[PDB]
RNA sequence: AGAUC
């Protein structure tokens, strides 16, 4: 557990702290009231909008520089504690600016695995192993540990079964027959709506979470009375439900490289460790009401290499600036996720810049931006939204997708660099569609 | 699938 002796140079503390033990409700006020004490120059760092509003109702009425639209409080100007996502702090390392020397950095979920959280453990820990600021890193599966069943507030009884992931109407009575609430997470909004339509059929209420969906449907969790919530990994992170049962296919979507030439959306294919210890952890919360049950489907994956975010976080990495020209490391228990040699994806000043905005204003994946600065082409010039390989087309409806370029005419999207990030979903496509008319 | 400005 903390000790203020954390707060001093050179230490990196991870505090392994299981799912209910008070991370962000206990934990983190400790931590950031101490800061506020010594007058550290401490930034936080919470993986999501919705923890991050989590965080300043535990941090409420503390002098707190919230650095996110998620929170809105009034600013003395006098605090020297920043609060601020993840992919918020790594995309302000990127930009021509002064990020603040920092004493302290507290990521909370420092096992999530966001490209953005993984470049900034390795940035942090570089920092922290040259003697510059102190860390602490919190999280129920630290890197590098691969226990998917941690401790709990009240015992968990662990099951492995076979888990239904389509509709079904015979096979798995042991399902609807439960009279409680049940938290199933499933690896794909379309395999949730097959699944909760099945339920629904057999008369359950369900309410079903995703990105997309998670700000109305949340809080109805809260409000009206349900059978089962059916979530994407939405709900790993930041969601806490008055359940007593989570099924648990352990399979998600996660984006992958192939051949180095183009990124899918492979899978459903085995989560991690970590996943399914986050998601076994929305129950066994409550010490009053025991016999919360975990039904898995599945192993965890074994390997998470050939997940494109390892190579990911170096591209981003590989362009953080540090000291005359220095590059950070990947933060160690992790840095064997990837093969590619020291400085491989540093990108030389103009290419750089160009991928710093293809990300930012572009809002392109980090694969994708790379490719394209990589390429000499520079922000505006979308001419390689079009020219890609016919098997590069982007599809809707089953039809060739179509876009009307800056230059007045009707186009075929078919990008030279296949990302399925960019078409995934509806709103995907519709950013994507934008980018290759020139409107951002 | 998720993620930020
Ligand atoms: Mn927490």
């Amino acid at each position: 557990c903390f000790e203020p002796s954390m707060l001093k140079k050179k230490q990196l503390t991870v505090l392994d702290l299981h799912p209910g033990a008070g991370k962000t409700r206990r934990v983190l006020p400790e931590i950031v009231r101490e800061a506020i004490k010594t007058r550290l120059r401490t930034v936080i760092l919470a993986p999501t909008r919705v923890v991050a509003a989590e965080m300043e109702e535990a941090l409420r009425g503390l002098p707190v520089r919230y650095m996110t639209t998620a929170v809105n409080v009034t600013h003395s100007g006098t605090e020297i504690v920043d609060l601020m996502c993840h992919a918020t702090f790594t995309s302000r390392l990127l930009q021509p600016i002064r990020v603040p020397n920092y004493n302290l950095y507290i990521m909370d979920e420092a096992h999530f695995t966001d490209p953005s959280s993984i470049a900034a453990r390795g940035y942090i820990s570089t920092r922290v192993e040259m003697g510059e600021a102190a860390a602490i890193f919190m999280t129920a599966t630290p890197p590098g540990t691969r226990d998917a069943f941690p401790d709990s507030n009240s015992p968990i009884m662990d099951t492995e079964v076979e888990v239904p992931e389509r509709a079904w109407s015979s096979g798995f009575d042991w399902v609807t027959d439960h009279s409680g609430k049940t938290v199933w997470f499933v690896p794909s909004v379309r395999n949730g709506n097959e699944i909760a339509a099945c339920l629904t059929k057999a008369g359950k209420r369900v309410i079903q979470l995703s990105r997309k969906t998670f700000e109305t449907e949340f809080q109805k969790t809260k409000h009206q009375e349900w059978d089962f919530v059916v979530t994407t990994d939405i709900s790993e992170m930041g969601a806490n439900f008055k359940a007593d049962r989570v099924i648990d296919s352990r399979r998600c979507l996660k984006p992958v490289i192939l051949d180095g030439e183009r990124v899918i959306l492979a899978g459903p294919m085995p989560v991690t460790h970590a996943s399914a210890a986050q998601r076994r952890g929305r129950i066994g919360r409550n010490p009053n009401k025991p016999g919360d049950e975990y039904l898995y489907g599945g192993g965890c994956a074994e390997t998470d290499e050939d997940h494109a975010h390892w190579l990911e976080a170096r591209m981003l990495l590989d362009n953080i600036y540090l000291q005359d020209g220095l590059i950070a490391s990947l933060y160690r228990p992790e840095a064997d996720k990837v093969a590619a040699i020291e400085g491989e994806f540093k990108l030389r000043t103009e290419q750089r810049k160009t991928f710093v905005e293809l990300m930012k204003r572009g809002d392109l994946p980090v694969w994708l931006a790379y490719q394209v600065a990589s390429a000499g082409i520079t922000y505006t010039d979308r001419r390689w939204c079009f020219d890609g390989t016919t098997n590069n087309t982007i599809m809707e409806d089953s039809v060739p997708a179509e876009v009307w370029t800056r230059h007045g005419e009707k186009r075929v999207l078919k990008p030279r660099w296949m990302d399925a990030r960019v078409c995934s979903d509806h709103a995907a496509l519709k950013s994507f569609k934008e980018f290759a008319a020139g409107k951002r």
